């Protein structure tokens, strides 16, 4: 069983992703948040296997949260509306294992979580096509 | 509590698939189709005639707003989804019954569909910002 914390400011996606991931037999959403501070606080206290975060959030950003959680054993998957090529390097240095676009199929999300748990790095193909 | 057929038109595929999954769990609802453009919504609604169409106001090709205006005299009840004024008035004139923000709780969505089906106007309380 994979324990997942989800930090997303847009409540409709937060609740919809939480419902989606909970239907998986090997996944459990153990907590939900709306700010980067919520992610830092939960991860440091509860130590989930995976943290799914929006790159942009009020208070502390998903990126600032990722950097603060760099030395925890938690696997960070970043969600972004835009490819944000200029912010991707900061995410790599932060130790982000997954970097996904909100235009990616929802089916690939559970697969990304499982891949990241198997020590693989999952990046949006659009970001390679954008960066190169 | 007759079954409600829903079509979802959303360009961000992760929200499209996640919303489709969430609404399908409801006993009185069925997601009969999914689309990524405004033309997909116009084409689906005109051919398959769903009870409700959930649309993102901004989409590639034809927008959710242009689609809503084209589908004004159909029978289909439009609920608009938006991330972010003049676009709200254009929706009311187009006959849009529902106007929700992506920052609204996902639980408001099923309830909105049911309310719109009962002839009510649903505008997200979150919309009244400042
Ligand atoms: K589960
Ligand atoms: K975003
Ligand atoms: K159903
Ligand atoms: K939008």
């Amino acid at each position: 069983m994979i324990s997942i914390f989800i930090a997303e400011d847009q409540q409709m996606l937060l609740g919809a992703l939480g419902s989606l991931l909970n239907l998986e037999d090997d996944m459990e959403v153990v907590g939900k948040g709306t700010t980067g501070q919520d992610a830092v606080d939960f991860v440091k206290k509860r130590q989930p296997d995976v943290c799914i975060m929006d790159i942009e959030m009020p208070g502390k950003t998903g990126l600032e949260a990722a950097e603060e959680l760099k030395d925890t054993g938690c696997k960070i998957i970043i969600l972004t509306t835009f490819a944000r090529p200029g912010y991707f390097q900061r995410a790599i240095k932060a130790g982000v294992k997954g970097y996904l676009l909100k235009d990616s199929p929802s089916e690939e999300l559970a697969n990304a979580i499982r891949s990241v748990m198997n020590g693989k790095r999952i990046y949006a193909p659009e970001l390679m096509e954008d960066l190169y």
